[PDB]
């Protein structure tokens, strides 16, 4: 049995095992806050995710297992997977904490374009590597709903990992939201990601904001002034009556041509961009589309751009007992089995 210490980090005490030594806090995720950490056993640095309050609540609760079942599934080099997953408990009367273990990840994509000047090349990778992943997770089922730059993990040499996806079922940005999720219409697709990719891509290539709304009706009109305004059909899409009486009553106003709006970028980030920015999520390319656009030219292996394991989800639709979410969180704690260290082979 492993040695475990307590460490006051964040004000709240840590209790890890004598593995992981020197945590140092390196912000909040989702439902939970994270120290970097080194790994004695493999000299690696890790970050260390300890969840907040996994089980006050049926919904802390299923969150707890929802992420737990997810983190085990993602094994993908874009996509934040789990090296480790511990608990100071000796059984499971005694569960009540999480700790969640990945590699360290020094920095967010708004560390990446903050002081930089990004060459076109290099924003070829960052989105690459972006839509590589959203490629993987959306092969299982699963979309993020809510990407954005604060939710890409990025280490000293640019490589990219998606976190926090597949969650929820504090004031955010809403930027980067897919309009169909920031409005709440009625049906929408994996094509949610896309949208936020292009607005991610955008940024990157100018350096600025895209849609920078200060409100929902604000992002709106911003939106509409770039794609011009949309169609009857999209009203379909729309529940409240008062929302679609207000879009219908906006003046028409036309699609830009985005060669004009993307003064100098190079064109086929443009054509791309205008294949991602579409309100009508149908028309949206997809990620695995996207991967194969010839922007991407220089990067693009389609031996190296897997799929998922199938995922099965049947337990998003069960209301369980708290203490049935906690059983089960405890029987996927104990049965998780560490990747080896190397997992990859020369192509
Ligand atoms: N520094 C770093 N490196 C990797 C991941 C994270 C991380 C995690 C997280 C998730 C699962 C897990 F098992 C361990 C940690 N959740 C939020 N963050 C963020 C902390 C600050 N914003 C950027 C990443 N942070
Ligand atoms: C922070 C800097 N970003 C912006 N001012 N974005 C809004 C503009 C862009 C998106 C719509 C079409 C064009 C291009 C004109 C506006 C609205
Ligand atoms: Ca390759
Ligand atoms: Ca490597
Ligand atoms: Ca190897
Ligand atoms: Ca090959
Ligand atoms: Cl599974």
């Amino acid at each position: 049995r492993p040695t475990f210490y307590r460490q006051e980090l964040n004000k709240t005490i840590w209790e890890v095992p004598e593995r992981y030594q020197n945590l140092s806090p390196v912000g909040s995720g989702a439902y939970g806050s994270v120290c970097a950490a080194f790994d004695t056993k493999t000299g690696h640095r890790v970050a260390v995710k300890k969840l907040s309050r996994p089980f006050q609540s049926i919904i802390h609760a299923k969150r707890t297992y929802r992420e737990l079942r997810l983190l085990k599934h993602m094994k993908h080099e874009n996509v934040i997977g789990l090296l480790d997953v511990f608990t100071p408990a000796r059984s499971l009367e005694e569960f009540n904490d999480v700790y969640l273990v990945t590699h360290l990840m020094g920095a967010d994509l708004n560390n990446i374009v903050k002081c930089q000047k990004l060459t076109d090349d290099h924003v070829q990778f960052l989105i690459y590597q972006i839509l590589r992943g959203l490629k993987y997770i959306h092969s299982a089922d699963i979309i993020h709903r809510d990407l954005k730059p604060s939710n890409l993990a990025v280490n000293e040499d640019s490589e990219l990992k998606i976190l926090d996806f597949g969650l929820a079922r504090y004031v955010a940005t809403r930027w980067y939201r897919a309009p169909e999720i920031m409005l709440n219409w009625m049906h929408y697709n994996q094509t949610v990601d896309i949208w936020s990719v292009g607005c991610i891509m955008a940024e990157l290539l100018t350096g600025r904001t895209l849609f920078p709304g200060t409100d929902h009706i604000d992002q709106l009109k911003l939106i509409l002034r770039l794609v011009g305004t949309p169609g009857a059909e999209l009203l379909k899409k729309i529940s409240s009556e008062s929302a679609r009486n207000y879009i219908q009553s906006l003046a028409q106003m036309p699609k830009m041509n985005f060669a004009n709006v993307f003064i100098g970028a190079n064109p086929l980030a443009v054509d791309l961009l205008e294949k991602m920015l579409v309100l009508d999520s149908d028309k949206r390319i997809t990620a695995a589309q996207a991967l194969a656009h010839a922007y991407f030219a220089q990067y693009h292996d389609p031996d190296d751009e897997p799929v998922a394991d199938p995922y099965d989800q049947s337990f998003e639709s069960r209301d369980l007992l708290i203490d049935e979410w906690k059983s089960l969180t405890y029987d996927e704690v104990i049965s998780f089995v560490p990747p080896p260290l190397d997992q990859e082979e020369m192509e």
